[PDB]
């Protein structure tokens, strides 16, 4: 037998490291082999719901849990796995990893990673020209002008897919208006034109404006931003801890121990508790349910879990879900480490960008409104407004 697995692990090591994991399964089962297929990030956005739509899915596939996978999910297309969740598998998980791949009360995906909003700091830049690292939206905008005046990028940002200039959106308004707010409009309970997210919208405006990114931001991906910011060449990034690989395992890094991570700042005035982060548990695997090998298919899918998840905190692509008795603290880097302690620990609440909690036109309209936000081409009223009357 031969089962299909894809997923989005592009980026070296990760690349080499999946390759190892699949090697590894297939020396030991010997009569259900797995081929991967590997597609960019937003390429595979765009490939899994494709593939989902038109029966021609994966056995295993990899995928953002909550309002990302709920589509799936309602149309029939994912297997439910309660039936094969009753061998201790739960127990080998961190508590509440299955939250989000839990729908109408019956669990949909095997978890794998966690994802928590980390602001990285270049401490050699910092250091040079004696800059505090910003605890407060009013010190992080005066370090932004600090470093403007240097000629130091203050924030790498490529925001071209959008989603990664969205993550400041959803922090601002997170800080803004806290979590209670966020998931009442992202549930339909609060109209999107409130005050909150309006302030937010300008706030983010107010980094552009003073001049917080490369002028041709708009036209770089990810990818080209964390390169930018590996090679020492901007003093902050702020996105996904997923992003921390590129910047302490990638060997073309310039900024292996160099680099430290800390929470979103303050904003005086905002009613979110400072501790709150954008994030939780939302890697995770899911099995088609229309593969032919629907049994090996979850065996394979839980194997792969857990090798994902003791991988993602090993080489920093990711937080894991999946309990790390087995790994060694010792080979674990800093900067994953300095994301638990610093992001994760003892946080208030947390909420997954919005772009994996919406679905669909929704999730579009929230990242193609905060581009326009991005670009100068739409007032924090008329995005308000606007997000409202497309969403609701
Ligand atoms: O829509 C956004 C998603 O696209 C985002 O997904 C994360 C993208 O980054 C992946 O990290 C990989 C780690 O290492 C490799 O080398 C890859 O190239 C990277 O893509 C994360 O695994 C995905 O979770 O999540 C947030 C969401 O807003």
């Amino acid at each position: 037998i031969t089962l299909t697995f894809w997923n989005l692990f592009t980026g070296e090591p990760a690349k080499t490291k999946v390759k190892e994991i699949i090697d590894q399964w297939n020396k030991e089962n010997p009569n259900v082999q797995i081929v991967e297929s590997v597609t960019e990030n937003d390429a595979y956005k765009t490939k899994i719901k494709a593939a989902i739509a038109a029966n021609e899915a994966p056995d295993i596939f990899q995928t953002w849990a909550g309002g990302f996978s709920q589509p799936f999910v309602e149309a029939g297309k994912v297997l439910q796995l309660d039936s094969y969740l009753n061998d201790g598998t739960k127990d080998q998980l961190l508590p509440g990893s299955f939250d989000n791949v839990t729908y109408n009360g019956k669990i949909y995906g095997i978890p794998f990673d966690q994802q928590a909003s980390v602001l990285y700091i270049n401490k050699e830049l910092f250091d040079k020209y004696n800059v505090k690292v910003p605890t407060t939206f009013s010190e992080l905008i005066d370090a932004i002008k600090t470093f403007k005046s240097k000629g130091v990028t203050p924030f790498a940002l490529g925001e071209k897919d959008e989603w990664p200039g969205m993550w400041y959106y959803d922090m601002i308004a997170l800080r803004e208006g806290g979590v209670q707010l966020t998931r009442d409009a992202l549930n339909g309970k609060a109209s999107f034109d409130n005050q909150a997210f309006t302030d937010a919208a300008q706030k983010l405006q107010d980094m552009v404006n003073a001049g917080a990114f490369d002028s041709g931001f708009m036209g770089l991906t990810r990818d080209e931003a964390t390169a930018e910011f590996n090679q020492g060449k901007a003093a902050m990034y702020f996105g996904g801890n997923f992003d921390a690989a590129a910047f302490v395992s990638d060997p073309s890094s310039l900024v292996k121990g160099k680099i430290e991570a800390v929470r979103f700042p303050t904003i005086e005035g905002g009613k979110g508790d400072p501790t709150e982060y954008i994030g939780g548990t939302v890697g995770a695997l899911m099995v088609s349910a229309n593969s032919k090998y629907k049994d090996e298919a979850v065996r394979a899918a839980k194997y792969l879990a857990k090798q994902l998840s003791d991988m993602d905190y090993l080489i920093a692509t990711g937080l894991p879900a999946w309990k790390y008795d087995n790994i060694d603290q010792s080979k674990v880097d800093p900067l994953e480490i300095q994301i638990m302690n610093n992001i994760v620990a003892n946080a208030k609440g947390s909420v997954p960008a919005w772009d994996i909690y919406l679905s669909g036109d929704a999730a579009q309209t929230h990242k193609d409104l905060v581009a326009q936000l991005f670009a100068k081409q739409i007032t924090p009223e008329e995005y308000s407004k606007q997000m409202q009357q497309k969403i609701n």
